[PDB]
């Protein structure tokens, strides 16, 4: 446990209502703040090709019965534990994963490991689990419309706003207490988590 574990979201949504977008304003608002940028992840089995220690990871699509692989290589990524990607079937040097924040989406209503040990060692990994809502007017025939949702429309994590950052387009819904934000809050709560985990008495409480 030498690795400060990544902050990690899983989203929740039907096809079209915008997941891979809000992922990747999600990842580059906070890759930004960390002067990094966003690397999303290949859903084949050597999955790091082009994995460079970027700041924030995104898997998107993931499906709703998961691989013993895929299912053990996220346990890894999502812990302190020191490790190596597959590298070596790329010819690429073995280097340390350290991007503190993963991100996820997928159109299942639950995953469903293999076993419900392995259910439970994703629950306690999705640490912010969010449930996507569209908002009527911002979609058509089951899809999201971009145009509309990126309109500009003063936001915290953004240098504009527009309905896809303040709640008017989407909203995440937690799925255990069903607390609601906009992209723009959900930023807010990620990073003040990053900031938990990185501060001095955090550090220091788990030397007891
Ligand atoms: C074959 N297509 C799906 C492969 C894989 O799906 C996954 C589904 C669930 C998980 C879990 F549950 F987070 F471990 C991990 C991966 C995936 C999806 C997206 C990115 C990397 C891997
Ligand atoms: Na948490
Ligand atoms: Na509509
Ligand atoms: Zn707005």
């Amino acid at each position: 446990k030498c690795r400060i574990e990544p902050v990690c979201l899983l989203l929740h949504g039907s096809p079209g209502a915008g997941k891979s977008v809000a992922t990747n304003l999600i990842g580059r608002s906070l890759a930004e703040k960390l002067n990094s940028s966003v690397y999303s992840l290949p859903p084949d089995p050597d999955h790091f090709d082009g994995y460079k220690q970027q700041a924030v990871v995104i898997m998107d699509d993931l499906c709703q019965n998961p691989d013993g692989k895929d299912v053990s290589l996220f346990c890894q990524m999502v812990s302190s534990v020191d490790f190596v990607p597959p590298m070596a079937a790329l010819e690429e040097k073995g280097i340390l994963f350290t991007s503190p924040f993963v991100l996820a989406s997928t159109n299942a209503g639950s995953i469903n490991a293999p076993t419900v040990s392995d259910s439970r060692a994703l629950a306690r990994r999705f640490h912010f689990d969010m449930n996507i809502e569209v908002i009527s007017m911002y979609s058509q025939n089951g899809k999201i419309n971009m145009p509309m949702s990126v309109k500009t429309c003063c936001p915290v994590n953004f240098k504009k706003c527009c309905p896809l950052v303040c709640g008017k387009a989407i909203q995440f819904i937690d799925r255990r207490t069903q607390v609601r934000y906009s992209l723009d809050m959900l930023v807010t709560e990620m990073f003040r988590e990053y900031n938990h985990r990185h501060s001095v008495g955090t550090t220091l409480e788990a030397l007891f």
